[PDB]
């Protein structure tokens, strides 16, 4: 069906906005603290402390199957990210800090993005 169709195209939209996004979100962490999932061979206890690991290899590899339905699915794990890093470690920590800064980096093009996504629907 040509509805059908339409939703699709809507979708590959946002996909493509939400590409862009990521890329601008990834570019706030130059040090790839959060690019690749953490390593349980080398965090062994990791999932006794975070349920829901996340990180941007896994938000492309969702967003490539175009499995961010709307811009508060991504927002959620992005949020993930953020909140698991802030929670295993401890304040005076290099990976805490990133987080940090990539929370207010962030906050910034999600802030934009929100608006070109209502803007464009």
């Amino acid at each position: 069906s040509m509805e059908q169709v339409a939703m699709e195209l809507r979708l590959t939209e946002l996909t493509r906005l939400l590409r862009s996004v990521l890329d601008q979100l990834q570019d706030k962490d130059p040090a790839r603290i959060f690019a690749q999932p953490v390593s349980l061979k080398e965090v062994p206890d990791y999932l006794d402390h975070i349920k829901h690991p996340m990180d941007f290899a896994t938000m492309r590899k969702r967003l490539e199957a175009q499995g961010y339905k709307n811009l508060h699915e991504f927002e959620e794990d992005f949020d993930l990210i953020i909140d698991n890093c802030m929670k295993y470690n401890a304040r005076d920590t290099v990976f805490y800090r990133a987080a940090v800064r990539l929370r207010d980096q962030g906050g910034v093009v999600l802030r934009q993005a929100r608006r070109e996504v209502d803007s464009i629907g």
